């Protein structure tokens, strides 16, 4: 689990948005994994806006931060969980790195601010949904 909280929007893995979240949504993309709903109060995360390929990611299923190379956003074949068939997923970048099914939400963040969320894992890797184009969020 984990959002991004920038302005009034909570940033989410599409799969993992509350009622709450569907009830005050501001946009969702499906091929991406993202959901953005309206908040209360202001938030503090920063979006960064840059081309970094190096970071920090936050793994819940081992309580720490791990340094990470990533790679550009692009679209990728994510094999079928109970949350999606089989499909490709636009926006990701890959790293190598410790993840599990509960470390969606996990930010990943750079010298600039939050790059983007965990939304794929699996054998030694670890898949981010890229929120760096979505020039809105800062208006
Ligand atoms: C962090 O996720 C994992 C980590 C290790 C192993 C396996 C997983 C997950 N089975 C995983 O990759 N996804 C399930 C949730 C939806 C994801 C998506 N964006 O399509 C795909
Ligand atoms: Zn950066």
């Amino acid at each position: 689990s984990g959002a991004i909280y920038v302005g009034n929007y909570r940033v989410v893995n599409r799969h993992l948005a509350t009622h709450n979240d569907w009830a005050n949504l501001v946009w969702e993309d499906s091929s991406r994994d993202l959901l953005v709903s309206s908040t209360t109060a202001q938030g503090c995360d920063t979006i960064a806006r840059c081309d970094c390929q190096t970071g920090v990611y936050y793994c819940s299923s081992r309580r720490k931060h791990y340094p990470v190379s990533f790679s550009k956003p692009s679209l990728i074949f994510v094999e079928a969980s109970e949350y999606y068939p089989a499909r490709y997923q636009s926006h990701l970048m890959l790293a190598v790195g410790h993840s599990e099914p509960g470390d969606c939400g996990g930010i990943l963040r750079c010298q600039h601010g939050v790059v983007g969320i965990v939304s794929t894992g699996g054998n030694g890797l670890v898949g981010f949904a890229d929120v760096r184009d979505l020039l809105w969020l800062d208006e």
